[PDB]
């Protein structure tokens, strides 16, 4: 839950990031725990994608340690391109470890099943975050995207060490403290994916934040379901490789896993193509 | 008006990049030619701040031929913040080589004395340009600000190799292929000194961006004073060095000033201190 190791040259298909604990590599989709202090409700957020980046970067489920690696599709390296006054990603990007959107689950309020992914995490403080940083963030408040029949829901958070942290509690607040940036993730969602020939993103609760009491529901939610896929309990695991090497009693626990991890790689970061400093309007 | 000669580390106090031209350092403020093409009107722009970035990178105008250093506050690096929904500056941001906003002379439009640097010019293109480049751009529209109470003058340009330039001949076309850039524009430049303690800045004819012929006008204002600074026939100089490498018929003429520049000493990027990162509301 410590530090990082980097496989290969940033922006390469090479690329892979791993959270190391002491020195030793984890899963970063199972070994770090949801709750820094659960009675709190202080949850550990594993970051993939710092603020005004563009590279599309996600935990792997189908490799063992689930490191971080950059998006493809049919052999490309994703990028969610400029789509103006945007720049990038308008968040530190990232999901809560220990969850997971059971797809043969669904949402009522939310018609919709889950998306087979871990929670997707927003967090809006100030810093700027690393790929693989593990932070610590309350949850302030959740919204609904709609992807074609499954609810992706993102947590809004904040970092517990950010100087404006203890003004903030409820999702009102980042109405109060951040005027704009929760329409601005409306607008972000919506069409970050029109330049890539997809079309506009549809939200539930027509764009409506609900509440900090609301998401903490929907994450307590996607842990038991992550606790019962941990456990080889789950109906359907397809891809996922479970492999973690701190739970003792798991299925699919397995410590030389962590051993199997090549050092950490010397390579500078490759260049990335001026294509994507464009600003879509 | 072709190559770069940066001396240590960007980020860095002392971090300076120098013209050159045949691997020799020019004057940046004097020795590059305003027109690259004067028939057609094609400029050589001094790009002194890609978009996207935050350090106040200024071609320095009491050096000897006026490298590109970082604005310093009481002695500390200055950088621009911040302020949602942007990113440092939305523009690549830079000058016109050998022109005036004369500041010993109220302007009529403005009713203001001139700010004693350069004309500034935001070039809209899609790639994000580097400190140091001449680059050749043409006029598109220019906005009247008066920043801190000072005439300064912004010109609307497209590097004559953007995809998007030969669609791009007015301040109409800017409207058309960059909707709600030149209101972005105008709002910027009014708030980026808010989280500095500074004042709202004020744009005359109500921000509205004046038209090619109109930014035209204006350029050759300020060349014109330029020109008369150069000969030394300015009634306030301000303390400007006037040294150059390529005007033979000006007082302060001398090819082997460019002799006495230090070798390029290009180090690493230094650090940016993690508060730059913060979004202003
Ligand atoms: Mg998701
Ligand atoms: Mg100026």
């Amino acid at each position: 839950t410590y530090t990082t190791r980097q496989i290969g040259a940033k922006n390469t298909l090479e690329y892979k990031v791993y959270i190391e604990k002491d020195g030793k590599p984890v899963s970063a989709f199972h070994d770090i725990p949801l709750y820094a202090d659960k009675e709190n409700n202080i949850f550990n957020m594993v970051v993939e994608i710092p603020r005004w980046t563009n590279a599309k970067l996600e935990i792997t489920k189908e490799e063992t340690l689930n490191p971080i690696i950059q998006d493809t599709k049919k052999g490309k390296l994703r990028f969610v391109r400029n789509c103006f006054p945007h720049h990038g990603y308008i968040h530190n990007y990232g999901a809560f470890p220990q969850t997971w959107e059971d797809p043969n689950v669904s949402h009522p309020e939310t018609k919709a099943v889950g998306d087979n992914d871990p929670i997707d995490v927003l967090e809006i403080g100030e810093t700027i975050a690393y790929t693989g940083q593990v932070k610590q963030v309350k949850a302030l408040g959740i919204m609904a995207l709609l992807d074609e029949g499954e609810t992706d829901w993102k947590v809004i958070a904040i970092d517990i060490n950010d100087p404006l942290a203890p003004k903030l509690n409820d999702i009102e607040d980042v109405e109060k403290y951040f005027p704009g940036l929760l329409r601005a993730t409306n607008e972000w969602f919506r069409i970050y994916k029109i330049p890539d020939g997809k079309p506009e993103n549809q939200f539930a609760f027509s764009g409506e934040a609900k509440n900090k009491k609301y998401a903490l529901d929907i994450i307590k939610e996607t842990h038991d379901s992550w606790k019962q896929l941990i456990a080889g309990k789950s109906s359907d695991s397809k891809g996922i490789d479970l492999t973690n090497v701190t739970l003792p009693d798991t299925p699919t626990y397995s410590k030389a896993a962590s051993d199997a991890i090549p050092p950490a790689s010397l390579k500078a970061d490759a260049p990335i193509d001026k294509s994507i400093d464009k600003w879509f309007f």
